[PDB]
C-alpha cells in the first residue's frame, strides 16, 4: 500500500484520538459522541451542538485550523482508492 | 463518454440509496427525510437533526469519510463535464 | 472587468434569486430568510431549520447539485479579486 | 518568505476581529462566542444558532461570500507552507 495514504491515515487516526479524548473528558460527551463531534467538525459537515466550556470553543477553533486539511487530504486519497477498482473494471 | 464520470454518478446513485435505506431503517425516518439527511450530511451542509442511535452515529462517521470523496468526485465532474459546456454554449450568439 | 467573473456574478445572483422566491413562497419564509437560508444551504455552512414539505425537501436536493459548483467558482474568483490589491501593496 | 502567505494570514485575522465585534455588538454574543460563530461559519462547519437580527442576517451572507475565500486560501498556504513541510521533516529517520 502506498505510504502516502498510509500516513494520512494514521495522522486522521491520531487527531480523531485526541478530539475523543479532549471532548469526552472536558465537554462530558460520551465516547461515540465526542468521537461524532469531532468528525463532523473536521469534514465541516457540522451538528446541533457546541463546546459549551470556554476552553471547548477555543480548542475547537485550533482542531478546525490544525485538523480540517489532514482530514479532507485524507478523504481524497481515501476516494482515489476506494473508486479505482470500479474504474479499472469499467475500463 | 467519460468513464470516470459513469462510474462516479452510479456510485453516487448506490450510495445515497444505501443512506435512505440505512436512515429510514435505523432512525426510522420517512424515505424523503433519509435521502435529505443523507444528500445535506455528504455535500456537508448539514442537518438541524443527528442520528439518535450509536449504530447510526457510527455508521455516519463511516458515510461521511467514504461519502464525500465520491459525492463531491461526482460534483467536480459534473460541473467540467455538463455545467461548464452548457454554460458556454449558452452564451454564444446566434 | 473580467467577464468570467462578471457571468459568475450574474448566474450567483440568479441562483440566489431562485431560492429565495421559492423557500419564501413555498415554505413560507420571509424573504431574507429565504435568502439566508439558499446562502448557507449553497456554501454548505448551514443552519438551524430544514424544509417542512416534500416538495422543498425534493428542490433543496436538486438546488444543491445545481448551484454549489457555481457559487464556489464565485467565491473563488471573489477572493482573488478581493485579496489582489493588498497582495499588489505588499509586493 | 511567501508574501501570498502573509496577506492571507493577516486578512484572516482581520476577518475574524470584525466578525468577533460585529456579532458581540449586533447579536449581544460574548465575544468567545462572536469568535466562534465566526470562525466556524467561515470554515463552513457552521453553528447550532443562527443570527436573530436582520442586520446579523445580511452581514453574515455577505461576510460568508467574502470571507470563506479568504480563509480557505489561508487553510491551504497553512497546509502547503507549514504543516505539509514540518510533517516531512518529522518523517526523516534522524
Ligand atoms: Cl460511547
Ligand atoms: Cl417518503
Ligand atoms: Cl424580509
Ligand atoms: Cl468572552
Ligand atoms: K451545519
Ligand atoms: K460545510
Ligand atoms: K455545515
Ligand atoms: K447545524
Amino acid at each position: 500500500k502506498d505510504k502516502e495514504f498510509q500516513v494520512l491515515f494514521v495522522l486522521t487516526i491520531l487527531t480523531l484520538i485526541s478530539g475523543t479524548i479532549f471532548y469526552s473528558t472536558v465537554e462530558g460527551l460520551r465516547p461515540i459522541d465526542a468521537l461524532y463531534f469531532s468528525v463532523v467538525t473536521l469534514t465541516t459537515v457540522g451538528c446541533d451542538i457546541s463546546p459549551q466550556t470556554d476552553f471547548g470553543k477555543i480548542f475547537t477553533i485550533l482542531y478546525i485550523f490544525i485538523g480540517i486539511g489532514l482530514v479532507f487530504g485524507f478523504i481524497h486519497k481515501l476516494a482515489v482508492n476506494v473508486q479505482l477498482p470500479s474504474i479499472l473494471s469499467n475500463l
